[PDB]
């Protein structure tokens, strides 16, 4: 079920891991060390507010956090990518905090 995830939430201007996250991260961590030749490409995003430049910035810590965490969990560096697209890709449009919930995240894509 926690393998069944494959995106993680921030909150606002956060780029801190909640612990729901965590549950998740341990079970990719797992399954990569075990599988030495998957690769993971971690996608950072922010909501809509502020500048893109800043959210560039915001969606790359994300990213990293994420990175960061599954390194230290046993990940090989060489199995992960970190980037962000900071809040040019939400996955749900409209003006409102709900939709900003689902888009400050980072997606996990296995290659
Ligand atoms: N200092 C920025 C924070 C934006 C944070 C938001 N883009 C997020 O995705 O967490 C502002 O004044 O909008």
């Amino acid at each position: 079920m926690a393998l069944a995830k494959r995106v993680v939430h921030f909150d606002y201007d956060s780029s801190d891991l909640s612990t729901e996250d965590y549950q998740t991260l341990q079970a990719h961590a797992q399954f990569l060390m075990a599988n030495a030749n998957s690769k993971v490409a971690l996608t950072g995003h922010t909501d809509e507010r502020g500048t893109r430049e800043y959210n560039m910035a915001l969606g790359e810590r994300r990213a990293k956090a994420v990175q960061n965490y599954l390194i230290t969990s046993g990940v090989n560096p060489q199995q992960l990518e970190a980037v962000s697209y900071g809040k040019e890709a939400p996955v749900n449009p409209g003006h409102d905090e709900s939709a900003w919930k689902e888009n400050r995240r980072v997606e996990i894509n296995y290659e």
